[PDB]
């Protein structure tokens, strides 16, 4: 009865925002509530440095995408031209890291039910760059203390720790990709020196107003608490697809994607991360654990929802590793954190 229909609209970042708020939204959200479409979500992508808007529903009608189209037609202007607008970019069914084929439902029933918090986080920071940085934070700090009880008792140990070691692991996993590392660093570390004062008794307020993980968050931010308790919701299904044999975590390579002596002529000592690499190295305990324990799995699922949510909030790489950066950094000082001796002390128990 109901097909499924898929829309992409290749504008600006910016007018995707605009769009969906007063378009897309109000015309999907009236369509479902008429029956007319049984339920809607959106992405924001990019392809070829032509960012887009992801409608995603299923609908009876043909008559509901050819509105939408209509609509947005209408409140750009004549200004854009529809003939390119629309080129139609692909749904990517298996997204790496979301699960595999198996996962497909489970992500897009959380993407469904996470849309009005997502378009209500939108509409009270629109025009707020600063406001939409600082309700980042909340709920990335957030994620990384709920989701640690749910991770294997040898982690699981650390409480609000493993947030820690969770956001450091991510910037310093993307400092091994880049041309500059060293230098890519001095420029974050430069901005956590401006926002020290700042981000520090904000990450402890809201660690301690998360004290009770698996309550009802009663003190945590409006829209954070909306967050957490929607993904922790969703914590018991990632578990049990893991448990069950269904869900993997990988990439796929696209259609024709082929895949001195510096310890003598030192004059510049050892990096503070290197300390850190070599910790991962020698626990080969804490890397099996990481690839392949089931609640550590469920973990990274729960990791990429919250990564995905950042994206359709209209975060880039450069904001979000700026996050990562930042927060690391004032966990650890914060709470004069030594992620070599943490990541040490991961053992297997009994
Ligand atoms: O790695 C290279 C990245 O470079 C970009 C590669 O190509 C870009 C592709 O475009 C996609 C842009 O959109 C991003 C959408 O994200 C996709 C899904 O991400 C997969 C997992 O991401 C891991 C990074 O997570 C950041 C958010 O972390 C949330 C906090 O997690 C809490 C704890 O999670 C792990 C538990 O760790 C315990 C301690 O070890």
């Amino acid at each position: 009865t109901s097909e499924q229909k898929d829309l992409t609209v290749s504008v600006p970042w910016s007018v995707q925002e605009d769009l969906l708020l007063d378009v897309a939204a109000p015309l999907l959200d009236e369509s479902v509530e008429l029956g007319e479409t049984d339920s809607w979500f959106y992405l924001r992508e990019n392809h070829g440095g032509r960012p887009f808007l992801r409608l995603r529903f299923a609908s009876r009608s043909p008559s509901v995408e050819r509105r939408l189209k209509s609509r947005i037609l209408a409140h750009v202007g004549p200004t854009i031209d529809a003939g390119d607008v629309f080129t139609y970019q692909p749904y990517n069914h298996e997204h790496d890291w979301l699960g595999g084929t198996a996962g497909l439902g489970l992500a897009e029933n959380f993407w469904t039910e996470t849309t009005p918090l997502a378009l209500d986080t939108l509409r009270a920071t629109r025009g707020n760059r600063a406001l939409r940085l600082a309700v980042a934070f909340d709920f990335l700090v957030c994620t990384g203390v709920m989701l640690a009880p749910h991770l294997p008792p040898s982690i699981a140990k650390f409480g609000y720790k493993a947030g820690y070691l969770s956001y450091l692991a991510t910037f310093e996993g993307y400092m091994l990709l880049i041309r500059d590392p060293e230098g890519t660093r001095a420029k974050h570390a430069q901005r956590y020196e401006k926002n020290r004062e700042l981000l520090r008794p904000r990450l402890r307020t809201l660690v301690e107003q998360m004290s009770e993980p698996d309550g009802e968050l009663t003190d945590v931010p409006e829209l954070a608490r909306e967050w957490l308790v929607r993904l922790r919701d969703y914590v018991p299904a990632l578990q049990k697809g893991f448990d069950e044999g269904r869900f993997y975590l990988y990439a796929t390579p696209r259609k024709a994607e082929t895949a001195p002596d510096v310890e003598w002529l030192s004059d510049l000592p050892e990096p503070p991360v290197a300390g850190i690499h070599r910790a991962i190295a020698d626990n080969t305990y804490y890397q099996g654990m990481i690839r392949e324990d089931r609640r550590f799995l469920a973990s990274r699922l729960a990791q990429a929802y919250t990564n995905w949510h950042l994206y359709r909030l209209g975060f880039l790489l450069a904001d979000r590793y700026t996050l990562f950066y930042l927060i690391a950094r004032a966990f650890e000082e914060e709470y004069d954190l030594d992620a070599a001796a943490l990541i040490r002390s991961v053992r297997p128990e009994a």
